[PDB]
């Protein structure tokens, strides 16, 4: 092994770096993890795949073109270059290396494809298209996109491409289960909470947000208990962005946003799957839990768990470490079936007003076959309304006295509507046993006089049995 030789990977501080401000990705390289023998497929506005740093990697049965129907996802090229983003992010997982160009990928021995899905209408179709392409030959779909960022937007998917995440976790990767990687959001600026976010709020998405490289949460970024983990990107002007192959065969150095740290992780998702082909969806979240780093993460919300990890909204469980990765996936023990079971809660509606707490001691299902002592996700689906949405903070409590956020303040969502069955979810219990006292929090953090009736709270536990050893 010996350490990438592009003009470019200098520059590359988040891979290249020596001052333990990186994601660990030399430490998988030099034990041979390189993404040989992973597909990676970028859902975005297209790739150019005769791009120099590209081509050498670049695979068709990972690609498709959903808005004109045919094969070749190949982007439009505009004055505003529009359509490069999609490029972007296919180099920052599986840029060639070693060959004199630009800098190098993540996973630079991976395959890597593009779903042309952002450049036309996005219907329902679309995404279950896109979200659904060639299961068993792609390993990992990267989206950097979704609802919009405007700090008003409650929005998910529909019924299709609710579906076609199902059915990838189910059936894709001959039932190991699809890898979609998710970016958290860029509406930070907008005060945006990312649980609003029905792509990244799933518990099938692998949901990242992102750090500044002095290691602080950037403008952009949106804080939301559904996160799991962060990798690096942009911050302020004396801080380095994202250096990846651009649009029209070009190298850029000034990559942003949350949208770019989501193939990051990808990247290191594909030098985890080398290292053991046979981790399940579920096994990969739960490698992400267990070896992200908060260290050298500045937050003011860092807590520590039932179980003893810290864990942040803005972060999540840490920035991803490929070598902790990579180590720990040659020791795993595939986990046991998945369980979900479901509480109603309420026994009548109740009037918010200033503020409701609503506690419920559970027992998650025991005696039953769906019993969970070993938490993985955990939903809350509430159905309220509300006359000012906004003004609203939401916070869930574990028995083992972890206060989740399910919804900050949105300053700008003036909505009416309330939440209709909205499954805000949490991974901050990850591990916990979940049998005990929950406690819901309902807040109007406004001096307005604001009013509404929460009519439904159902809570929803994802997990396993057997001992918890936590
Ligand atoms: C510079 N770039 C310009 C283009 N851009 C962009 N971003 C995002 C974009 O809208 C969207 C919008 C949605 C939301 N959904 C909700 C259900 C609706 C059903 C219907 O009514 O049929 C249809 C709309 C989802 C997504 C999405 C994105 C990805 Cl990556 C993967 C999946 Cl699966 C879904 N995208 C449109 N453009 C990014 C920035
Ligand atoms: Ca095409
Ligand atoms: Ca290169
Ligand atoms: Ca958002
Ligand atoms: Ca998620």
């Amino acid at each position: 092994y010996q350490e990438p030789t592009d003009p470019k990977f200098p520059q590359q501080w988040y891979l290249s770096g020596v001052t333990q401000r990186d994601l660990n990705v030399k430490a998988a390289w030099a034990q041979g993890y390189t993404g040989h023998g992973i597909v990676v497929s970028i859902l975005d506005d297209g790739i150019e795949k005769n791009h120099p740093d590209l081509a050498g990697n670049y695979d068709p049965g990972a690609s498709f073109d959903v808005n004109d129907q045919d094969p070749d996802p190949q982007p439009r090229y505009t004055q505003m270059n529009d359509n490069r983003h999609g490029t972007r992010c296919a180099g920052e997982v599986a840029a060639v290396a070693n060959n004199g160009v630009c800098g190098v990928g993540v996973a630079y021995n991976a395959r890597i494809g593009g779903v042309r899905m952002l450049d036309g209408e996005v219907t329902d179709a679309v995404e279950a298209r896109s979200l659904g392409l060639n299961p068993n030959h792609i390993h990992i779909y990267s989206a950097s996109w979704g609802p919009e960022d405007d700090g008003k937007t409650v929005d998910g998917p529909a019924r299709l491409a609710e579906e076609a995440f199902f059915r990838g976790v189910s059936q894709g990767r001959g039932g190991l289960g699809s890898i979609f990687v998710w970016a958290s959001g860029n509406g930070g600026r907008e005060h945006d909470s990312c649980n609003c976010d029905g792509y990244t709020n799933s518990i099938y998405t692998l949901s990242i947000s992102s750090a500044t490289q002095f290691g602080n949460v950037p403008w952009y970024s949106e804080a939301c208990s559904s996160t799991l983990a962060t990798t690096y990107s942009s911050g302020n002007q004396n801080e380095k962005q994202i250096v990846t192959t651009d649009l029209r065969q070009k190298c850029t150095e000034s990559h942003t946003g949350t949208s770019a740290s989501a193939p990051l992780a990808a990247g290191i998702i594909a030098l985890t799957l080398e290292a053991n082909k046979d981790l399940t969806w579920r096994d990969m979240q739960h490698l992400v839990v267990q070896t992200s780093k908060p260290a050298h993460l500045n937050a003011n919300d860092w807590a520590t768990n039932g179980v003893g990890r810290k864990v942040s909204h803005s972060y999540g469980y840490g920035l991803l470490d490929a070598g902790a990765m990579v180590a720990l996936a040659q020791d795993w023990t595939t986990v046991a079936p998945q369980r979900k079971c479901i509480i109603d809660i309420l026994t009548e509606p109740k009037d918010i007003g200033k503020r409701l707490e609503v506690r419920k001691t559970v027992t998650a299902c025991l005696g039953e076959p769906n019993h969970i002592t070993r938490l993985e996700h955990a939903q809350a689906r509430l159905t309220l309304s509300y006359n000012r949405r906004g003004d609203l903070a939401i916070h869930l409590v574990s028995p083992m006295g972890t206060r989740s956020t399910l919804l900050a303040a949105r300053p700008h969502d003036y909505s009416a509507d309330g939440f209709n069955d909205w499954a805000f979810m949490t991974t901050h219990s990850w591990d916990e046993d979940p049998s005990g006292e929950w406690v819901l929090e309902i807040e109007n953090t406004s001096e307005a006089n604001n009013y509404g009736t929460l009519t439904k709270f159902t809570l929803v536990l994802y997990g396993t049995a057997g001992e918890n050893l936590y």
